[PDB]
């Protein structure tokens, strides 16, 4: 109703193959005559519940599986219908990433891990060490050049560091995970997130960084390493560097462990085209050419897609992001996800700003993680003095 009958207008983060997709979406159009209108609004994981709970919105929404969870929770997703035979087309543990109570949530795209990715004309062997990162910037900073730069505005990219020594969300144990259960304030935490902030004091890195900062920086060659995703390969195509995709270091001997999201098409479940979307995403994107579309725009990582994968994996960047991915786990889809990713992203924030000390937030983001939340999709619009 409030989404338009007979189109379809999808929402996809801007950092993705968005061009890529709408090449997918305007043959759709070419063959059956319905638009297909891609956007890629800032914030839109923020933007969809809001909208979507008063039944606008996109008819698919792409995200990573985290935050699907608590959408279907709200009703605001879908239960979709792929039939055995295209069951069979994607890696089972990817069907398991969209799994909410029993159903079927959203269709699989493709497996997002962070790697290491290092400048090979200033760093033709990367550290395989945290701890030998600090000396490394202290040699390359009197030469005019810093060590290592990455977005510090959201945790996702600190996450690996302070799971290695013993960080984790929530502990998962027979067919549940605990709420109570949080591992964000225990010693392995406090220790990678103090490892971080002693980098930010000891000027090693800025706590200011964010996404654009470290991607301009590494592009241009003024930073030997960054942390980033598959997504961002493409422009570092472009630019004049000489990369590689690793391992990430290790701290205290411990593997980092990022946090794996499967990036998935969810269809809204207000959309009068579920239908079109099915086909859409069944007929036209999850296939060898429409993956390809979007993987040549940016790099989608290692795709749900067993036929597609098959030819991706001839490549040691995906070998890199598929070693990374297995030393991680992947994240879990509940509604305290939304809960938890706040927190650790207001103490992170804090720490590294020196607004608070690394014990005072992290004591805080375990107190809101492990708060169940009584979650609502209202908002002051929708409000009446009674
Ligand atoms: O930083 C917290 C944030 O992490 C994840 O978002 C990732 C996403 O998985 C990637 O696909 C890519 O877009 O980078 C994002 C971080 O900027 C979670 O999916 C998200 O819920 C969480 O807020």
């Amino acid at each position: 109703m409030k989404i338009e009958e007979g189109k379809l207008v999808i929402w996809i983060n801007g950092d993705k193959g968005y061009n890529g997709l709408a090449e997918v979406g305007k043959k759709f159009e070419k063959d059956t005559g319905i638009k297909v209108t891609v956007e890629h609004p800032d914030k839109l994981e923020e933007k969809f519940p809001q909208v979507a709970a008063t039944g606008d919105g996109p008819d698919i929404i792409f995200w990573a599986h985290d935050r699907f969870g608590g959408y279907a929770q709200s009703g605001l997703l879908a239960e979709i219908t792929p039939d055995k035979a295209f069951q069979d087309k994607l890696y089972p543990f990817t069907w398991d990433a969209v799994r909410y109570n029993g159903k079927l949530i959203a269709y699989p795209i493709a497996v997002e891990a962070l790697s290491l990715i290092y400048n090979k004309d200033l760093l033709p062997n990367p550290p395989k060490t945290w701890e030998e990162i600090p000396a490394l910037d202290k040699e390359l900073k009197a030469k005019g050049k810093s060590a290592l730069m990455f977005n510090l505005q959201e945790p996702y990219f600190t996450w690996p560091l302070i799971a290695a020594d013993g960080g984790y969300a929530f502990k998962y144990e027979n067919g549940k995970y605990d709420i109570k259960d949080v591992g964000v304030d225990n010693a392995g935490a406090k220790a990678g997130l103090t490892f971080l902030v002693d980098l930010i004091k000891n000027k090693h890195m800025n706590a200011d960084t964010d996404y654009s900062i470290a991607e301009a920086a590494f592009n241009k060659g003024e930073t030997a390493m960054t942390i980033n995703g598959p997504w961002a390969w493409s422009n570092i195509d472009t630019s004049k560097v000489n990369y590689g995709v690793t391992v990430l270091p290790t701290f205290k001997g411990q593997p980092s462990k990022p946090f794996v999201g499967v990036l998935s098409a969810g269809i809204n479940a207000a959309s009068p085209n579920k239908e079109l979307a099915k086909e859409f995403l069944e007929n036209y994107l999850l296939t060898d050419e429409g993956l390809e579309a979007v993987n040549k725009d940016k790099p989608l990582g290692a795709v749900a897609l067993k036929s597609y994968e098959e030819e991706l994996a001839k490549d040691p960047r995906i070998a890199a992001t598929m070693e990374n991915a297995q030393k991680g786990e992947i994240m879990p889809n509940i509604p305290q996800m939304s809960a938890f990713w706040y927190a650790v992203r207001t103490a992170v924030i804090n720490a590294a700003s020196g607004r608070q000390t690394v014990d005072e937030a992290l004591k805080d983001a375990q107190t809101n993680s492990s708060s169940k939340t009584k979650e609502q999709v209202t908002n002051v619009g929708g409000a009446v003095v009674t």
